[PDB]
């Protein structure tokens, strides 16, 4: 499902830098969405469009977008990715 | 499961080359990219499919590492590659 | 499910080369198949008993038999598999 | 589906450690640890909840390598976060 | 589900060995048990609590515990994870 | 799901040995393989069904990269195996 994690730890950021691509981490709150790749890809590029969040796939098909951001666009993504 | 990216960002066909061949990445710039088809695929369809893309003029094809085939080009072509897959 | 590809691109072919074992490799129609292990082995030993077609695993358990031939012979060995 | 190690060995320790990254290991050392709680979770859970986790004290949380999160500390902290994960 | 392979060969010993650990290789009946990983490292605690036997994963989720050991203590131990 | 090749090529030995352990390879040529078992098997039955095999002489075990147990030997001895491993 969805999540929504407020106010990261640094270890939690750890956590997720290690499971990103080199290219991603070397670029709060942080929103966890699984959804199959099409739709991975094409919410992706909506962030990529949008300022004020930034995008990562997260590994381990159907697999896992991080979403981060300021609070409220956090939300709002997480919002139109449910339709 | 299918989707269309219109208009990709730079950013956007950057995440997709890092997810593809080195072989296949040149083929992106040979084409004119309005947008992109991506489709979850048995293998066989995907090769299949693939061929018939790599036929046609328009679209450019690749792999994304039942797995992920891209399909890039004009609207027009994607569409109907797409619609195409479909059947 | 099964597929064949009639007059494959290069293109084509490096796909499917880059999927399959050195060995296979380094040796038209294209007839793919996805099948049990146990069916893949005893139906690509077939066609090494048969001249006329060239067979391969592609990777990718259910995996993917590759019959490599002439029209009349691929169509011909997708049609055995399905008895 | 979850479970609780109570008072584990020093090889059941040994053993997590192979299958936690090197950065997590360190952790075991710094906090008390009476009991393990193995759950198995989705991932953006997992994160989540491992989140709350290195917010509280007492607690200590890794991946092992739907992915298992290991909660390390004491008896009543682990139950209580084993707790709060079933809700 | 669960196998018990009494006097194992020293081949039999050598499939496992690689596929194992090497803390854990390093170091008769064989039980063999698929259990998911919170079970496994838990029954796996309780035999390292127990003398005469040793644990290990073996590699291949819902994975597998190997428990070596003299044959009363190994079917023991399986009856105890049937509960 | 199980299948017995009788009378093997030598390519079809060939793919085989591509899949298994180099430990495992020379236990072929001290082996008449007229038929080759493969059964698709969960991992605690795979090594169980294989110490029989090993135990029994005119079979050869290995496996082959739920996963595969292949099973060399005479025609007699491998269709018995076959048998035994349906019960």
């Amino acid at each position: 499902k969805k999540r929504i994690i407020n106010a990261p730890t640094l270890e939690t950021l750890a956590m997720l830098k290690r499971r990103m691509p080199s290219e991603s981490r070397n670029r709060d709150a942080i929103g966890l969405i699984m959804l199959p790749v099409p739709d991975l890809y094409f919410y992706a590029d909506q962030a990529s469009k949008s300022a004020h969040v930034a995008v990562s796939e997260i590994f381990g098909h159907i697999t896992t977008l991080a979403i981060f951001g300021e609070v409220a666009a956090v939300n709002e993504a997480m919002r139109i990715i449910e339709d």
